[PDB]
């Protein structure tokens, strides 16, 4: 099913998604942004996630810009958008209300939409009460600002602490997590998650199912120009990379790519297929900084079908780290 | 009474209201339509109802350009549509919020309309939580956007869901349901839906009286030109008006003629005023291709009186189905 | 206390109001109408009411002019308008959600107001379901197309039902009922509505306090030109004047004009007085058909303190009447 | 930690704010208040507080025009505003619904805001029933007019019963207190609102931390011209200023004094530390009549490391009134 239900939600998304982290407005030109949604929402990509964060603002308003100047029915498109830093005034960070509400006003004004259709907390809030942040995500939707909220990075037992505020208060509870998911990152996924969505249907909509373009292989020889880990900010991905973990992880890569090249595939495409073996995960959201590359992760739903119990078994004896 | 409540609602309909299935933006004439709305409103017709699925939309262009070119009070009307078809796109189905919402809205846009009396969902739907679905229905109430909501095409099973619902969130319970009924469809009408009025005040807004057309008798020797089941996209209908089941119904039909020779009146008008005397349907509506057949239909009314215990009688002995 | 807060609530009125029945967009010419207005703002009177009924809307187009040309502050201002019959159609009646939200909002343009202070239910609605306009009445208080609600004419058993609904559902109680109250109409405001007042806080706004302007004396040689009881249309009211009854109160009015000489006031402003003695009535609304008989009725609070236990007693005697 | 979270909530104020009572629109030049407010903004303070009562609205029109001229950004301010003194007709003032939407849509307009960040009852209304004032408070944050609300000069049983009010009809409860404190005014601060931040999370955001000025010293001579004891209306404070009492406690402040020259501070800046010693007071509302007096007061912050627990036992032993 190319098609699925975003948790236990009536939400139809594309089983992969299109995320805007680092690229839009930022990495790639905004000409090149619009070739990757188009080619995206061509192929039936109808999700698009984004940040209020991501180039301070800035891929929101080339998301946006990118809608409006195609014509696209907003009915055809889902969007998500995550809240949590906002600026840097002491008031512009942060799950409170009035950070969510001037938030998502801010991203809507430069998204130039009515509303998103999932607004996320980008991460927990330790400093806001969690019934000031479901009131204020029920209060959104209520407004008319976004249809659906959700979750991100948030403990599977901070999730249920929503639900429990908005079953107690009579609320609206979040519908999906938003959680990192790749062959490296994979305990949360597919230990909790499967249990949070029996009990209170909440979905999975997973990120970096490449670990950032680590799984390409493509940092074998130590850090490519133009790749991420080389741009300015990503120092810090540089340096997971280069560490002692980081090599562990390559060297599993060569022993990855033989079964890839057996099926005729490519790394990337087994990894994204790998990543959507799961049906509790809803959407990977893909990144991409070039057409080539999100034209091969879309063919990572042609791998979906030669993934037997066997192949399956062979990864996890090569990755050593089923949980 | 020639008006009612719907249900044990506050809102009072005709007996019969027009609706635009097949006809409206698509069978007919945008003329024939004004014409049929001028006749039954003239004649105290309040309801009219149409669906965002009716001609693509144009059924509901038609009805709002009527209204708005006649200047009737809006005060005066009760308008329905129904939602679950609202486009191509995988999302622009369905009873998720984003649909409901989206397609409401889009219907509110075509019919050049603030809201309408009831909003329906046009069928079920299993992809999405009755939670979720009533919650949107509540939130277009509240917004304005309609009055009331009922449901078509439920069983009573799921519509007491949608109750149940209702009352443990504190939510808004539909109305009533939107069902078939006519002399070869009569079970859910006259055995289930008595008691969810009886026990949730839902009520009943009965469509196809006539089948379809066919218990006008026009079949009888195969299908006539410009009939319905003669146009682009029924070959269902002419499927069924030919099947064995639908050739034993025409039988039946003949021993009815004759009881509405001697009643001095139709068939159609017997089948219309049959629909009626259950004092349970709330509102019979109408489907008529042209004037003719809207003003005979509108008939039914002075046939009423005249449907005694034994004439009632002698049709289940003709039909052989009560239930 | 000249102000006094209506029922439990916050709001505070002048314990006389001046109403609209009859009179405005009637009886009485609209420069007339701005005199009344102006002489009871002018005194402190803060509480004007009228109905989507009185002279088919014109009373409300009146009272709004007269706002807007005098300038006066809206928060000066205790607005309060009626609904149940507005218009002709079978859906321009009652208290179903349609027609309270439809008839408000066509007093509010009518009025040229963004909201009146207490919308009222006129009469009650056998064929509306408390619990439909009690939502009705609560949605467009949270709208903000009214302050508050009332009901009028309703029993304390079916106010208590409204209370009860409010209760189990969440939603807001009304705050007042606007019952009749005179000499010769006493039984309701002085058993029932304390017995309310103390359990669920409903206060008591009357009307006609001089019983149609019969409590004056006027008819006591028959129906004098230019009297209420003279107009087209009332003549029920002259049928009550000359009624037997109607009779067996005039002659009571005579005994108590000697109460009236004695104080050294006139009947209306004793009778008017009365109406107030009682702390349980938060105001009492006038009627009038010329300033001079407004000047005298507002001379009423200067009757308040020669009200003693002995002349309440004298009038109790001659009424017959005590509850 | 100069920003600390309001009570329990996510709004996070400065540890100061800058209040408007007698300066704004009335004691000093517009002039005079901008150069206040881009001082206090300059510095990080984040928090503005506000009132209708204030100068008969123009401390908010004052502070209004600020924010528009300067260009800063809403998301980086806190504004607060207070109602319950909105005019002089009988409605105009209080905590009723009618009182609370229309003072603060009035005090919004002055303001040129779409928004407060927090709407507090000036004082308690017992004219009005809480449950009316809470639900009113919950309307017109659900309304977008307010994020939060909060109490002020409210004792802590009020307080609580807001709160009982919002949990018994799940609406929203109050955040902070607006209370006095300072040197010679201790006991609700000290005592009473530490219990209520534990059981319901209400902050304390407080006031007049140096007496109206008198814990500056300068009345230790009499009533200085141009201070605030001697201008027109202010004869209450000079009253207070030269009893006995306002004797006794100009005496402890020469003893205070020499504690401030010892710790190389003025007595205004020590008072002022002296109340944020207390991590449960979320912010101090300070005032100033000059640019030297808020740069002064600013200071405070200096003071604070150097506030040991033998330093505020000198302190306490000075005051005598330890709670
Ligand atoms: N909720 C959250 O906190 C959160 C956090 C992170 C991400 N996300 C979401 O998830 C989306 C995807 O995350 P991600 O961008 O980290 O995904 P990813 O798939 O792990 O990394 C994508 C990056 O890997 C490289 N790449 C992609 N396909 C490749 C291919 N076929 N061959 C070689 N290199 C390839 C590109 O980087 P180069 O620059 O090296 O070419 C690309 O930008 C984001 O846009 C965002 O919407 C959410
Ligand atoms: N909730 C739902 O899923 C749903 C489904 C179906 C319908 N409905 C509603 O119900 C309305 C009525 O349904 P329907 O149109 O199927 O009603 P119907 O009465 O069963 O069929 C009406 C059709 O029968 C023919 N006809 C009508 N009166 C006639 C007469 N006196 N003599 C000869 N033929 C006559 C006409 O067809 P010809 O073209 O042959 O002349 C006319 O278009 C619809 O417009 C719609 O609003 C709702
Ligand atoms: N909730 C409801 O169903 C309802 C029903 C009725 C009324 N009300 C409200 O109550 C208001 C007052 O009712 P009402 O008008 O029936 O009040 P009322 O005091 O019983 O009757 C007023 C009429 O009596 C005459 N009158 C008044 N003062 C007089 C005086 N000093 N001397 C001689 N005649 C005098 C005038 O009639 P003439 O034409 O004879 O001069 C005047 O129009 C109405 O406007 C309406 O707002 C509400
Ligand atoms: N919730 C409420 O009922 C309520 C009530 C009162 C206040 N408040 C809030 O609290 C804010 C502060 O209250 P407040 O103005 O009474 O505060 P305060 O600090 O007690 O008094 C400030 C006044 O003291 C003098 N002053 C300030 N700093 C000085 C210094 N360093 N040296 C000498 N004199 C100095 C100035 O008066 P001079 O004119 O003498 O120079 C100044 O206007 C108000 O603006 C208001 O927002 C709220
Ligand atoms: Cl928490
Ligand atoms: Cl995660
Ligand atoms: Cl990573
Ligand atoms: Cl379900
Ligand atoms: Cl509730
Ligand atoms: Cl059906
Ligand atoms: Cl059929
Ligand atoms: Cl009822
Ligand atoms: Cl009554
Ligand atoms: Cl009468
Ligand atoms: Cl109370
Ligand atoms: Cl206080
Ligand atoms: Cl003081």
């Amino acid at each position: 099913q190319f098609y699925r239900n975003l948790g236990k939600s009536g939400l139809r998304v594309s089983c992969l998604g299109l995320g805007t982290w680092v690229t839009f407005g930022g990495q790639i030109t905004d000409e090149m942004a619009e070739q990757l949604m188009t080619l995206a929402y061509d192929n039936g990509i109808n999700l698009f996630d984004t940040a209020e964060v991501y180039a301070a603002g800035k891929a929101e308003v080339v998301l946006g810009n990118i809608i409006k100047k195609k014509g696209w029915r907003r009915s055809s498109l889902v969007i998500t958008t995550k809240i949590f830093w906002g600026g840097k005034a002491e008031t512009e960070r942060g799950l409170s209300r009035k950070h969510i509400i001037e938030g998502l006003k801010a991203s809507l004004e430069r998204l130039q939409l009515e509303y998103v259709d999932v607004v996320f907390a980008n991460r927990p809030d330790p400093n806001t009460p969690m019934e000031e942040t479901v009131r204020a995500m029920t209060h959104v939707i209520n407004q008319g600002m976004a249809m659906y909220w959700g979750t991100s990075r948030w403990s599977s037992m901070e999730i249920m602490e929503a639900y429990s505020v908005a079953r107690q208060f009579n609320l609206t509870p979040p519908i999906c997590e938003q959680a990192e998911y790749h062959m490296f990152q994979r305990e949360k996924v597919e230990v909790q998650l499967p249990e949070l969505f029996h009990k209170i249907g909440v979905g999975a909509m997973t990120w970096s199912p490449l670990a950032c373009g680590i799984v390409s292989g493509k940092y074998d020889s130590g850090i490519p120009p133009y790749s991420r880990a080389s741009l300015k900010g990503y120092q810090w991905l540089k340096d997971k990379i280069l560490s002692e973990e980081g090599r562990r992880q390559q060297a599993k890569l060569k022993e990855l790519q033989a079964i890839a090249e057996r099926l005729g595939c490519t790394l990337p495409q087994l990894a994204i297929a790998w990543c959507l073996r799961n049906e509790g995960v809803s959407s990977v959201l893909l990144g991409a900084s070039n057409a080539d590359q999100l034209m091969e992760n879309i063919g990572a739903i042609q791998v979906l079908p030669k993934l037997s119990s066997s192949i399956i078994h062979e990864i996890d004896s090569i990755l050593g780290n089923k949980p």
